[PDB]
């Protein structure tokens, strides 16, 4: 008698950790909200493979980089530091209050390019115990 596998309950433990995905279109405000109640937020990228992996869905864009409407010059992640690795292209163009809420399209071509927050896009969140 062992029970645990990897996650409680109302969850993704998809191999070891825990991730969840959607498709309907869900911004920020939706996704982050709903993902809230579930315990986590918008997932992010390391192995960069794994950063294939949802662009291997497609279902619209995902809200991952974090946000920036209150400073002069300062990107970091949802709520801590900033990441590294990203040579799709140029960086993003301008950097005013019109745009809060980081995103990267996922046209293949759009390319990393921030938003200022309503654009239902899919929803991108993974979690950890």
């Amino acid at each position: 008698q062992r029970a645990g596998p990897n996650c409680p309950a109302g969850w993704q433990p998809l191999g070891d950790r825990c991730i969840y995905y959607e498709t309907t279109a869900m911004t920020w405000a939706l996704a982050e909200t709903n993902c809230m109640k579930l315990g986590g937020h918008l997932a992010s990228i390391h192995s960069q493979e794994e950063h294939s992996f949802i662009q291997t869905l497609n279902a619209g864009v995902v809200w991952i980089g974090g946000s920036a409407c209150l400073q002069a010059g300062a990107w970091t992640w949802s709520d801590g530091t900033p990441m590294n690795f990203r040579s799709w292209c140029s960086t993003k163009p301008d950097d005013v209050l019109a745009a809060c809420c980081m995103q990267m399209t996922a046209a293949a071509d759009q390319c990393w390019d921030d938003l200022p927050c309503p654009a239902s896009h899919k929803s991108v969140c993974a979690m950890t115990f």
